[PDB]
């Protein structure tokens, strides 16, 4: 099969402009539908595909366990 080459091979960068959106809408909103998804895809100009890759992990990475309080 597939050696490694493994990750994200998307090399889409993003600004604090369309982080803010983005972060913005998660903070509200992580689990928004294709109609929402387009929202942020028409005000950012940038492809649904490319939010819901960003929004998935961001997710993962809000994830945690642990002693951690508050």
């Amino acid at each position: 099969g597939s050696s490694g080459s493994s990750g994200r091979s998307s090399r889409t960068r993003f600004t604090d402009y369309q982080l803010r959106v983005l972060q913005d809408f998660f903070d509200a909103n992580a689990y928004p539908k294709d109609d929402e998804f387009e929202q942020l895809s028409n005000l950012l100009n940038l492809p649904t595909r490319v939010i819901v890759v960003w929004f998935q992990n961001a997710r993962q990475k809000a994830r945690k366990s642990g002693p951690s309080s508050g």
